[PDB]
Order: structure tokens, then sequence, then C-alpha cells
């Protein structure tokens, strides 16, 4: 036995908080957690515990460190078939990632609605409060490989696979509630310029690069989606504190056969949070896997992701009565003009077992939906019909690839498809056509009607000549971009410039710069005149005299579309940084662990080297990490508590600790002695002190974290040196 | 026309520095760079300018930015075949990527010997001092994704094919002369434990994990190569600044058929050079692709990658007298008992035109070898033999993979296989098969001989049963890691204590780091100490008591193992930092930039803001990046002229590039105004060794900065750094 005595190998299963034990496979770290669809997955689970070990065709293996070879330091020869086997398998682990959101990181939980929706939409998961639907959820970036980094500036997917008692139904949308572009006949011009450059395959994860920025400066209809990159939208603090949206405008068709507009949305019930560039594109260094750990560790404390589904109602007769197009994707519907309704609620509770088989082998597709939806012209979604179906033929290597467990639909599937490269299903029909008599016909076809009735597509009206053509209603591109912009804090507003500007700085042809300064005139004159000083361009007379766009169906901002403007703040699962010095004064950190502790907050304890540490009283304190091993990126709030100060005080990574986290806006919390740390980061807003920790003073630091960033400290932090 | 009138799209076809120009396909960037191999790939080449957008079938496309409705706001067209193939071939682009080695970065060159080696081999490259042998080459960590970082702890590969006459030799290669396993049985194993973990898939490009060092824990072979890992070789500054090495001893057979054991390597003319870790993780997220950039910047600036290639030669007859087994691939050969002898030179001087179809689907196999050259029973090495044709199978579609561009011979190639995915060559010949009469028996096989003929394998001698045995040989794990050890340097054995402290202070099972530190315990005791120290550890009285390992045949140190033991510092291709103000002293700015361009070091002109900044004399002076876009991490040495310094006294990323800067060991030289900043990093006014000051950017200004970039970094301020908070 390899094993330890003491059993410290193997995690609770239990909830626990980040970096209390050791991460997991779902089935092991909460056996206790089902749903149909996990339960579904029993049967191609494999344990191994108590297992001899064995070739795949179930042969046991003697020798599993030695190759057969003529002699102990003899050539290995061809009839090792063991060595072949292990080799061959190793050699061929790898399939081709997602062509876009190749990075993502997912989780299985449940839905369930409100209340039943049987008035406006037929769909079976959203007829009755106590239908409960197991989804599996994947959130990605969109650029990146699926070995590049998560903190990076990107749009982020957000794709929930809905396993339905009427088929399987994907939801699959982004962060951001347009795309950058309105024809998906352009996605691979669009996907090309943002992608790392033919020549060289630079850069990684990045957008900061004079092809992107030519596209578009070419193609004003991105200047939307662009606008909500720039913005800390880009830079997610997690994938439970942002905005879930479904772009296009799709139909909820109802028994009666009448069809709704409907734009769905998801609300974080963490509510919504971001980093600050600095701190994200460091942690893409310090952290490239941060959300994915984020993700599955707040799984396992039991901090489950929630999410609030949303629906955008438009009735049939009101689709021309906006500013805007509703078949238009770079346009957003303001709540202001539609409010989003309340559908129901999802949870994330249990990470999978093996990232390949569940995450990467997943496929999902707007085109599956089930009765009681359908979709609209929306010429993105159109094309995006087609591109799910035909990529997943590669990528997942055949036809069958909803027989891959995670693929496979909970509810009945039955049809006349056959063969095909890896085919499971083992058919017994006589028949593998239709219509037969030689099975009676079965399996039949079902008639559309209110409940477990087959599809029928909405009957909409086509009148028009074949066209290659855009709609003259597509055509106006700095309206909501403008909105977007004047509905940011003043805060938000300089990210956006600082975005654009570092972004700019590294295109290496200046023209395209100037180009991209000339679209910002279109927008807003206070954006584009911030963005070219920055880049020391001057506007022209004639760009200081573009008319601003108008406003959108007479709305100058609708505050929904910021960030922070209303506080929706929420301190549970976020983690605090415990400085530890060498003498803790005990009565501190109880009492700091105690308010944490009530308000679901999670602590790591920090010190210039692993082990542990004595307090004052005698008390071991174990050190979940160094200064430099956890850094302040990592955490939402710093706490130093006293004791022996002149330990740390002289430490060049606690220091820098304190000095990054003030730059990052993040509060800061320092008891007695620790005092002393103020003088060191140059000084101000958010710095809770007092002689001692207790009561006011952890209600006062939880009051900042609840705030999430301290955005009073912007003025001065440009001469901060961190 | 959507080209700006004065051409600024397109970059200068002349060598130019980084940042400059964009960059751009090597036959366009460099079109009079030409070699066998770049020439043989023109039949492939698509231009673009002057033709019409097309289908895939040549039909011309009228409308590219549209999908065929019925109705300007109606619903796509099945029957729209320029859409559907458009995203037919976007949906398709990706293949499966390296299983591992998956970020790599790749150049075309050429390889020359400095005279026949006939004596020893009849490889036919390497049979003339005045034949020319194209090479592609590739550069590669090991762990991470395609996706992954540059700048990770990680080992490098070091692939080269060779295009010779007598076929392709794929010298597959690591930065390390040593591998971490000894058998290939394993290779999954370890490649499995160093890899993201199968539950969540973290950590990427990292071993600082339980798995990994739970492997090693277990599996003290792994000893020798982690030490080299957790030292500055894990993190080298370019794949310029390192060294290669083939690892397994192979074979020389020469026209007589005599049989010289081999060992490959490969000297980079521009020195041995490593970045410092908290510079090479932080480079993580601000350059992922650092490395990449760096090697096809310095190609296209003329700062050719040069390489010797070097043997360490044993003749038959000494197999055995050595402490270690020669065919042990967890032993190294020091070069004080074998010294390498300088064979050829190999230049990097032409970029890809397009990376996926280059550098992607390269395929590289050390089981490809010409007459003149055969394996041993390394049985890590009769391992590989088989991997590599395997896996090429499925990431590259078919067994056509040597018909890619890239992979192609420029020799002859004539058999009778035939078929398969994607086959291109169209074989007229009326057989298919040998022996054959219907066409004479053609192509036919060649009898050896000493110069053009087929291969014939090396008549070793097999004794023996077969078994799935290691040798009792290759059961000796500490004396090579020791001897590592102890041929470092101070600084360079501080930062081997860091770097195991900081990975198992990442490791979440306690006992794992324990394991750990008890197998260091086994190499020495010092590491051992400091090791445990940094993780809160005591070793215990045995552990104190453990007898250390062997020398190596009576060597208790060899300093070709160390980076920077011996001097091989050389300053061009290095880059620095120019922090401007708003009114520079243009008399300090012209000495510093043409000190810098006589030595062949590059400069990067800094400011708060992109544009321009005028200097007290009015030269315009075009900034290339502002301080937060192109961090000190960037660059090899911050220099900062004087001027209006108030302008940039009080910027916070001015001041931090200097902090960053210090800390990280490089050189940084202010004049005039600009030694105001002394303060931000702590120099007392006296000064301190590798901080230059003068009054001026004068003569001896620029000389003792550049004496110090010659010594790669300041590691007499090592003591100093850590009261800086940076
Ligand atoms: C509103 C605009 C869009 C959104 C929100 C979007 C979102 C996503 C997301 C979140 C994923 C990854 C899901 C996963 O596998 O976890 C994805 C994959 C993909 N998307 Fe889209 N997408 C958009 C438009 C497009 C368009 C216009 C096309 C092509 C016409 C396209 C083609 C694809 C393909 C081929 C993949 C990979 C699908 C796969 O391999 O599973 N997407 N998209
Ligand atoms: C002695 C130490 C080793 C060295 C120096 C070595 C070196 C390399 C290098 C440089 C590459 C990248 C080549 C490229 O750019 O395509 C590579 C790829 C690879 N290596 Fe190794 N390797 C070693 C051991 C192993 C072993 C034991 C195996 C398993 C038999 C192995 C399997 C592979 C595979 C399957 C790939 C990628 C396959 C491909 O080229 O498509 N390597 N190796």
């Amino acid at each position: 036995s390899l094993a330890p005595e003491d059993g410290s190998h193997r995690p609770a299963a239990e909830p626990t908080p980040p970096g209390a034990q050791p991460t997991a496979p779902g089935s092991l770290k909460a056996p206790d957690t089902r749903n149909e669809k996990l339960n579904s997955l029993e049967d191609v689970r494999k344990g191994s515990e108590n297992y001899a070990l064995t070739t795949n065709q179930g042969v046991r293996i003697a020798d599993d460190q030695n190759s057969l070879r003529a002699g102990s330091r003899g050539p290995t020869l061809l009839e090792d078939f063991i060595l072949r086997e292990k080799i061959t398998h190793f050699d061929h682990e790898r399939i081709p990632e997602r062509i876009v959101h190749a990075r993502g990181s997912a989780a299985h939980g449940y839905f369930q609605p409100y209340k039943s929706l049987s008035d406006i939409t037929k769909a079976d998961f959203l007829s009755d409060p106590n239908k409960i639907t197991p989804v599996f959820v994947r959130f990605s970036t969109v650029q990146g490989g699926a070995g590049s980094a998560d903190t990076v500036r990107d749009i982020r997917g957000f794709a929930t696979k809905f396993y339905t008692e009427e088929g399987i139904f994907d939801l699959v949308g982004n962060n951001t509630p347009i795309f950058f572009i309105q024809d998906a006949h352009k996605f691979p011009d669009f996907v090309h310029a943002v992608k790392p450059e033919p020549h060289w395959a630079i850069p990684q994860g990045q957008s900061a690069h004079d092809t992107f920025w030519d596209y578009v400066s070419l193609q004003p209809e991105t200047l939307h989606n662009v606008m909500w990159a720039m913005s800390d939208r880009g830079i997610p603090r997690s994938y439970r504190t942002m905005e879930g949206f479904g772009i296009h405008t799709f139909r909820l068709i109802n028994a009666e056969g009448k069809a709704t507009f409907v734009r769905f949305h998801w609300k974080p019930l963490a509510g919504k949070a971001s980093l600050v560039w600095d701190e994200a594109q460091k942690l893409t260094g310090r952290d490239p896997d941060f959300h994915r750990r984020e993700l599955w560790e707040a799984i396992e404390a039991g901090d489950f992701p929630e999410y609030e589904l949303g629906f955008q109602l438009i009735p049939e007769e009101d689709e021309f009565k906006f500013d805007f197009d509703l078949l238009d994707p770079t346009k957003l519907i303001p709540e202001e003009l539609v409010p989003v309704q309340r559908v129901g609620k999802m949870v994330l509770n249990r990470n999978p077992d093996n990232f390949f088989a569940e995450n990467e082998q997943a496929a999902f597709h707007p085109g599956h939906i089930v009765p009681g939806l359908d979709f609209t012209n929306d010429p993105l979604l159109q094309g995006r019909l087609f591109s799910y179906t035909d990529t997943q033929i590669s990528r997942l290597g055949g036809p069958n690839f909803h027989e891959i467990p995670i693929n496979r639909p909970t509810c009945p599937y039955h049809n006349f498809q056959r063969d095909g490269m890896h085919r499971m299903g083992i058919d017994t029909n006589p028949a593998n056509y239709e219509p037969n008599s030689i099975n009676d016909n079965w399996p039949r076809e079902t008639p559309p009607g209110p409940k477990r009735g087959g599809f029928e597509s909405y009957q909409e009206r086509v009148e028009g000549n074949k066209v290659r053509e855009r709609s003259p209603s597509f055509g106006e591109y700095y309206s909501h971009p403008r909105l977007f912009w004047l509905s940011q804090t003043p805060f938000e507003q300089r990210h956006i410039v600082d975005g654009f500007s570092f972004e700019l700085s590294k295109v290496v042809r200046p023209y395209i710069r100037e180009r991209v300064v000339d679209q910002l005139a279109h927008i807003d004159l206070t954006l584009a005149q911030a963005v070219a000083k920055n880049l020391g361009i001057e506007l022209t007379d004639d760009q200081l005299n573009i008319t601003p766009p108008p406003d959108v169906n007479g709305l100058k901002k609708d505050p929904s579309l910021s960030l922070y403007a209303i506080p929706d703040g929420d301190v549970k699962g976020r983690v605090v940084a415990i400085l530890l010095n060498d003498e803790v004064r005990s009565a501190d950190l109880l009492a700091i662990l105690k308010a944490l502790k009530a308000k679901g907050v999670h602590a790591k304890l920090l010190y210039s080297r692993m082990g542990e540490v004595t307090a004052d009283d005698g008390t071991v304190l174990p050190i979940a990490a160094t200064f430099a091993g956890a850094p302040s990126l990592t955490v939402d709030a710093v706490i130093v508590p006293c004791g022996n100060i002149a330990d740390i005080a002289d430490n060049g990574d606690a220091n820098y600790y304190l000095m990054e986290a003030y730059k990052h806006l993040k509060p800061i919390a320092l008891a007695g002695d620790a005092r002393k740390f103020k003088a060191t980061i140059k000084i101000e807003e958010g710095i809770v002190e007092a002689d001692s920790a207790d009561g006011s003073f952890m209600d006062e630091l939880l009051t900042l974290m609840a705030a999430h960033r301290v955005w009073s400290r912007i003025p001065k932090i440009d001469k901060i040196p961190a």
C-alpha cells in the first residue's frame, strides 16, 4: 500500500471550502447529489478500487513497468501487445478542439420553472413548476485554444443543455446581449480576424492585434459588441458573476399555435462582477485556470452557481415597433422598453467525473429546439443552424455523437437512421425505412398537439425574391454602442477608454488605429477624444462635427447595461487572504474567521513559507499558501491581523501583496500594528483599520466586500508603483 | 482599394528590427532567402494579389457579405452553396494537437558540416563540407496545449528535420541531456501525471500539482530530469539561448561497418541564458507568445539562430567503462569524461508562410534515420520508434502524411505503397508489388554500400530471454542529480531550491511534499534542508544521516552542466527598453541608440501613451509601446535618458517598470536627472554594482551597460531584492 496510513490522500466526501481538501471527481466528492441525467450516466461510469489492472481486452497485467525485450538490456519485441495497446491509446488521445469556444469549463445541475408557461409555450420543460429538468452547462472564452488562459479579455460563452422529456434543448448563448456580426456568411471572416494571425499564430487569447482592428474598422456593425468586450464585461470575476443571453430573437409557440417573440436571459443570483484589466492580464500568468478552478471549487464548497432564466417577450404585432430590427443580432432590446420576466431557476451542483469524457466531448447546438419553441429569420441564427451539426462530424468523429454518454437524451429516441462510425445502438427493427408494413410502420410519426406532439414549424409568411442582400433596417451601427456607453458609470467609462487604448497601442499599423478612432467619433466624442489622446492622435474638424447617433426609442441610457450602477453584490463564496505573522494575535483571528464564516466567505491563511505558525496563545495555524504562491489576484480582499508585525513588515512579498490589492481596488483591513503597512503602500479609500479586529472592523470589511471594489480609489491609483 | 495610399500596410522586404514593421509570411519578408526545400515548396505556395475571390471549385464570388435568402429579411436557403462551402471549411479547420509538445514554434534553415566525417559515418549529409542540407526546426514545450504559454517551467523540445539526399533524418531532442523515465512503457503514466489532472483538466503548462509530485516521489528515476526542470534550465530566455540534446545513445556506422556510439548535442552560438521564475510566470500572462515572437522577430531582423552540432563519441569496446549504463536515458555523459566534438553548423534564416500548413502539420520522428546511423537498445528510444509513426495516423489523418508539403523529402521516393486517405501521388507503375516481372522489378532494392546504398541494420549481438525486466544497471537514481547540483553556481542552487519550494507549495496533500523532501535527502542534504525549511518540514535524524551517492567516475562537478559558471554571453539580438519623457535630451538618445545599434542590440522606445514625443532639438521620436504595454519582462535591460524627468517621475508605471527590472536582476542605466529614480529602487547615493549612472549617456556609460548585458543578469544583487515590494 502506497497510500498514507492517516488517509490524508482522500478528500472528504462532503462540502469543503476552496483549498481545504484536494479536488475530486464529482461522483466521489458528492455521491449523494443526483438528477435523472447523472443517474442515466451510471451505466458508463467506471470505478477502480479493488480492481486488477488490465488491457482493454480484459487481460490482467503482471508488470506495468517494463517493455518485453530479448534480455534485460535488449531490444523491445514486436510481440509486446500490452506495450503497443498502452502506447497506441496514448498516441490517439487527442481530438480536434472546438473551432471557437475551445476553452471551457462545465458542470451538472438542474432547472425548474417558477410557474407554468402553458399560456405562451407548449414546451414541456416550462409546463409545470414541479417539472425538474437536468442540465449540463459549459462556460467558455471564444478566441483561445483549449490550453489558453481563462481571464483573457474576450466574450464568454454560456451554453446550457436541457435534458427535457420531449427532447434536448440547447440554449447556446454568450455573456453579452448582441454579437459582432449580422450575417453568418461573415462568421469565418470575423473569427479569422480575431484569431491568431495566419503566418505566425500570434496572439493567443487576445484581440489586441492588427487583423482584428482592421476588420472592426472596415465593418462598423462590430462596434456594439466591441464596446461590450472593451468594457469590464470582457473580464468577468467568475462565471458565477456574469449575465447570459441567447442574443437572437426566437419564438415561443403555444398549444393554440400563437407565436410570441422571445429573447433569453440568465441573471446571476451571485450578482454581476468583473476584474480590472491589469489584474486580469496578470492572472492569465499566475493562474491561467482561475475561472475553471473557481467554478469547480464553488461547487465543491456548496456555493452552487445559480441563475434565473428570464424572457423578454414581444407580441408578433409589435415586430416593427422599435427603432431597430428585432432580427438584427447586433442590436439589444433595452430592458426599459421590454422588461425581463422571471421564468425559473438553474442550479449547478455537481462537477463532472472526467473532464474529457463529459466536458470536452459535449456537443451543444442552437438548432436543438423542442416543440413549443421555434426560430426566426435572424440571418446570424439562420447560418448557425447549419454549422453546429456540421462541425460535430469531424470534432466528434462521426454522426453518432449523440451516443456519446454526455450528449444522450434522457427521453426516448427511435428512428430509421443506421450505421455511421462508432455506432453504439443495435437496432432490432426489421425495417430501416418508412413507410413500412413489415414493422407496422413503427416508429411512427406523431401529429403536433398540446403535449407530447410532433414538431411542426410555425407557418411564417415568406415573400420576396431570392437575394443575398442585407436588410436596410440593419444598416445602423452607432446608436446601440452609444446607448451602452451612456449607461456606464464614470469608472466603467474610464475602463472602456483604457481597453480601447491598450488594444490599439498593440496595433502596429498606425492607420488602423486612426480608422478605429474615426469609428469612435461616430459613437461619442468624449470616448473618441479620450482614446485619441492616449494614442497621440488629434481629431479633425470633420470628426469633431460628426452628429451623434439617434437615441434608442427615446432612451438616453438604460442602467441595466451597467455592471455596477445598481448594486447587486453578494459576498457568499468570495475569498479573503489573511496575512499571517509568526506570533498572530489569536483574539484577532478568532473574530475574523467567525465573522467570515457567518457570511459564507472563505479565507486563505498565507505566510512566507508553508507548514505551520503558532499564535500568541499556542494555537497552531496551518498555512494554505505563500504570499508569492497565492497572490492578491486570486482573492477578493485582504486582512492583516496584529501580532509580531516586525516578522513581515520588511517582507517585500507581503508589502507588494497589499500594494497590488490596493491598485486593484480590493478592500484591505489592518488591525493594530498592521496599520504600519499604510505607509509602505504610499498612503485612503476602503482601508478598514482599528486597534483590534472585532464586530465593527469585520462589519466594515464585509460592507466593502458587498460593494465588490473600492471605485472611489481610482483617481490616484495611476501614480502607485505596483 | 482599402489599403492606405502611403503603402504603410505592407512590411519592407528587408531585415528590420523587432517592432519596426508588421511581421509577415517568410517568402514575402525575405524572398531572396532560399534553399532546396524552400524552392521545392513553390509548387504549393498560393498568392492572392490581383486574384478574384472564388469558391474552392474556382467559381467567382460576387457578394461575400451575405447569405442567400427569400427576401432581404427572409430565411437562408439550403441552395446557398457558397455559404455552405465557406462555413463547412471553417467548421472543419481543426486537427488534433500533438499528444505532447503541442505548443511549438518553427523555422526553416540549413546545415553544413565542418569536415567530412566519412571515417566514422557513411551518412551522406555528413560526408562533405560543401554539402548543404536544408532543415526545418520546431522548438516546443512538453505539457501544455497548442494555446498554452511559452515561458512556462517545462522541458523544451528541439526537433530538426534534415532533408538529406539519402532520406529525411529527424533529430528529435530536448533542451536537457536526459529524460524523466527509463522505459517507454511508462511514458503514458509519466505524461498523464504531469498533464492536467483528469477530473477537472487543471493545471495548464505546470508540473506544480499533486499527481506529478506523487509520480516523482514513487519513481526516483525521474529525479535527474526533475533537477534540470527545477533549475533555470526550465525557463529559457529564448529558444536561441538553450542547449539541445538527442538524449539517447545512438550509433554511427561507417563504410567498413564499424559502429561508434554517439550522443547528439546542439550548442547555441548566442550562449546559454534563462529567465528568473517570477519573471517567467508573469511573462506567461503578459506575453504567452514570447518565445514564438522572439524567434520570428530574430529571423526577420537577421539575428539568425545558430547552433553547432556536436557529438560525444564512445568506441564500442568502451560500452561498460562508465559508472552508469550508456543505454540509460536518465543518465548523462559528463563532458569531462567524453568531450563534445564539433561537427557542423545550423542556421535558421526564414520563417514559414503559414503556421498551420508548415508548423502544425510538420511530423518529426526519431525513427527517421538514414544509412550511416543506427539505434541502440535504450528502452525509451525503442518504444519511441513505435509511437511517432502511430500518432501521425490520427493527427494527420492517414498514412500519406509524408505527402503534406512540409514533410516531403527533397530526394527521390518510390515504392509499392498505394492508396490511403488523401492520396496525392498518382502511381503509373504497372506493378504495386515486388518481386515483379511486369515492370522489370522496378523500383529496385539497393545493396548496402559506402554511398547511395540501401539501409542495413548493424548486426548487434542479442542474448537473453524474452523479459519485462529493468536492467539492474539502471537502478541508480541519485548520483547524476548530485553531480548536476554540485555543478551549479550558488545563485543557480538557490534558484533550484526556490523551484522545488514553489512547486511543492502547490501540492495539496502534505505527505507528497514530505516524500519528495525524503528523495532530496538522498541527493544532497543542503538542498533537502533548504527546501524543507521553506515547506515548514523538519528532516528526521535518519534523513540527516543518509550517505550521499557516489561520484560519477571520480567527478564531483562538471561546469558544462551550469548555465552561467563559464561566461558565454552574447548581446546581439537582445533588447533594451528606453523610457522616454516629453522633452528628451537628444544628445543622450543619439549616443544610446548608436551604441546599441553597433552591438546588434535592439531598442524599444516607451512612453505613457502612443504616438510621438519631440526631443529638446525638435527630433520627432516615435513611440513603440506604453510602459504597461511592453513591461520590463520583455526586455533585457532598461535605460532612462535625461530630459524633463518631472514628466515621468510620478508615473506609477514608469516607477514600477524599474522596480520589476531591478527584482529580475536586469541591468539599469540612469543618465542625468534620471538618477532621481534611484530612490524607487533604494539605491544609495554612492551607487551600486549593476546600476549604471552618469551626468550624461557618454562613451563609458554605454560600455558599462553593454558589459552588464553580456553578463546577462546582476547575480550580486540577489541579497538586495527581498526588501523590494514588486
Ligand atoms: C450569437 C452568436 C453566437 C453565440 C452566442 C455563439 C456561442 C457559442 C458557444 C457558447 C459555443 C461553445 C459551446 C460549447 O461547445 O460549450 C459555440 C461554438 C461554436 N459556434 Fe457559435 N456562437 C455564435 C455564433 C456562431 C456562428 C454565427 C457560427 C457559424 C455560423 C458559429 C459556429 C460555431 C461552431 C462551429 C462552434 C463549435 C460548435 C462545436 O464544435 O460544438 N457560432 N458558439
Ligand atoms: C528521450 C526523450 C524524448 C525526446 C527528446 C522526445 C522529444 C520530442 C519532441 C521534440 C517532440 C516534438 C516533435 C514535433 O515538434 O513534432 C516530441 C513529440 C512526441 N513525442 Fe517525444 N520525446 C521523448 C520521449 C518520448 C516517448 C517515450 C514517447 C512515447 C513513445 C514520445 C512520444 C512522442 C509523441 C507521441 C509525440 C508527438 C507525436 C507527434 O510528433 O506527432 N516521446 N517528442
